[PDB]
């Protein structure tokens, strides 16, 4: 993994442990762990290897990150974290926000992402435009997350299966409506359906379609259609990633 992970005090590991449940029980009853794993993964999206600046470090909570377009509706997801938040004070932004969306995945019936802690809240926000493009393709999910996050092919399209949760809203993006027939429900659904055609109802990106055609793209999709398990193993790998970028060295 090429990660050292910091020393964190036995009260702010309790601390942790302690908000991990209070997340799972508030994220389960408001039905809010799609936008939270969203919070999460812009949170985290914006890391750039090359100059190590941007990534997970609580800096969205900032209203000059929430303001990215990209961010549209995630105003919300801070507002609702905030109650819950200062309930542990010890905890960084930063570790509470990943946290959280190590959570969602994990009451929606998703695999259960190792966390680590001891992420520190940084003072300056990314700049914006690092977030993928839903209308692009295959050329500009490289980019963004191989050429600026570093993460593999692999976990291009193990991520993209965290649309299985969730929907667009025309007020948020523009584009409106679920992935799938059970939005609050962690599967591999996603490929299912993004193999299946369209289906009335539902959503597909142009992002997401990109992953049908490209020579590398494609068979993993095939796999994690036909191996829900192969899904969670290469989710759970990428996801955490993900959580740590720019953290932990690398
Ligand atoms: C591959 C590039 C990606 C693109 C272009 C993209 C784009 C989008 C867009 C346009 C929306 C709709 C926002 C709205 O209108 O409310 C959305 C929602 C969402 N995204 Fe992605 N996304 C990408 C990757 C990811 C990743 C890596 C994850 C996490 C692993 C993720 C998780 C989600 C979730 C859970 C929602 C639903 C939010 C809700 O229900 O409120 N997406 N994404
Ligand atoms: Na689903």
């Amino acid at each position: 993994s090429g990660k050292s992970y910091p020393t964190v005090s036995a009260d702010y590991q309790k601390a942790v442990e302690k908000a991990k449940k209070k997340l799972r029980g508030f994220i389960a009853e408001k039905r809010c762990a799609p936008l939270m794993l969203r919070l999460a993964w812009h949170s985290a999206g914006t890391f750039d290897k090359g100059t190590k600046t941007g990534g997970p470090f609580g800096t969205i909570k900032h209203p000059a990150e929430l303001a990215h377009s990209a961010n549209n509706g995630l105003d919300i997801a801070v507002r609702l974290l905030e109650p819950l938040k200062a309930e542990f004070p010890i905890l960084s932004y930063a570790d509470f926000y990943q946290l959280a969306g190590v959570v969602a995945v994990e009451v929606t019936g998703g695999p259960e992402v190792p966390f680590h802690p001891g992420r520190e809240d940084k003072p300056e926000p990314p700049p914006e435009g690092r977030l993928p493009d839903a209308t692009k393709g295959s050329d500009h999910l490289r980019d963004v997350f191989g050429k600026a996050m570093g993460l593999t092919d692999q976990d291009i399209v193990a991520l993209s299966g965290g649309h299985t949760i969730g929907a667009a809203h025309k007020e948020a993006s523009g584009f409106e409506g679920p992935w799938t027939s059970n939005p609050l429900i962690f599967d591999n659904s996603y490929f299912t359906e993004l193999l299946s055609g369209e289906k009335e109802g539902l959503l597909q990106l142009p992002s997401d379609k990109a992953l049908l055609s490209d020579p590398v793209f494609r068979p993993l999709v095939d796999k994690y259609a036909a191996d829900e398990d192969a899904f969670f193993a290469d989710y759970a790998e990428a996801h955490q990633k993900l959580s740590e970028l720019g953290f932990a060295d690398a």
